[PDB]
């Protein structure tokens, strides 16, 4: 398993088991947006990566629809984690909840559904 | 206006006007996922960037909730664009639709709502 | 085609063609919520009905994920329509955009994806 | 507190406390769709009602964006519940997760964000 984008973003896996995964990273200078806070795409990439790993432990799967709800902004240097858990596993689709956490606070909530190939 | 993450991803602005924006990029080797296709986070970052620029033409705004629907995978070298248009503009919130297109095909659809500061 | 819930809500079809549908209704006294405005479930039911009809013109399909963005409240007596159009049609999934309109104003935006049986 | 639509749908409250609520109902003949299963609008109305009650325990609030993920169909006679819990409470917005359950099975997952008036 090699994910070029995860590697480019400096992400690491803290846990991987059937139906679940935790991916972590640190907000670097190149991850900031025009507001000076962690770009929504960086936080989403983090959650999506945990989502991808968790869902693929059940077999090949690709994202269909994902929702990202942002609660708190993060600045450079912030250590963040995306914790993915399985909500539903069906024959051709599956859904996961991914909590994005930093220093014990829920920074964002990701909800995604995949199509099982 | 300087967005470190957009710059790091090699994104460029093709259009910016009141309530709308178009951001473009090319899928590079470092943008691929474990599947060998454009990482969902890269495509989302592209759409989110157009969303951010379009929404901020109305004044400071931050994302609340965003949905990303994926329709077609993209490989390295693909030229992609995210076209953001305003769907609703309220006093404290606004919503935008962002079409992600590559070679005339709709690759994904992004729907997002911001909170106006 | 008989839909008990659509009938119970007093909904009517104003258009049905391949990949698209328009469903209309009027906000009645029994459709109001604790706020005295059209219940979110009534507006969603309206959009979902147009979504269901439009998607099923392509063959049997059931909803996977749907998003409803609310922009303006409606009171009793308001005439409302849900206009569904096809955004993407794939082999096993399809996505539709449904605009909820009343007196020329966009009251809400519904985005939904179905699984094709 | 009187909600005409909840009453019309035969819904009842099983729990209400700060930041949370449980609403229950039974799928009646008039709640079925063209497929002969519980209409998506009925299940959404159920979840939305729990969402509305839970969010309003914190003060007046109206829905901004809601997502409904469907996992299992329900037939006439099914007893269903929507359990709403608070995910995030901010100054002007709040987010809730609502699990739709029937006979111990997760039938659907609702995720919604409100604007606090
Ligand atoms: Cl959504």
């Amino acid at each position: 398993m090699r994910d070029p984008f995860m590697e480019a973003l400096g992400l690491k896996v803290l846990h991987l088991a059937p139906g679940e995964a935790v991916v972590a990273g640190e907000v670097r200078a190149d991850h900031l947006n025009l507001h000076g806070t962690a770009h929504g795409g960086f936080l989403y990439a983090l959650a999506d990566s945990a989502f991808a790993l968790a869902s693929n432990t059940r077999g090949p799967a690709v994202a269909l629809s994902c929702r990202m709800d942002y609660f708190r902004p993060l600045g450079a240097g912030a250590r963040v984690e995306a914790r993915a858990v399985e909500v539903n596993l069906s024959r051709r689709t599956a859904t996961y909840r991914v909590e994005v956490v930093s220093e014990g606070k829920l920074v964002a909530l990701f909800t995604g559904t995949v199509f099982r190939l």
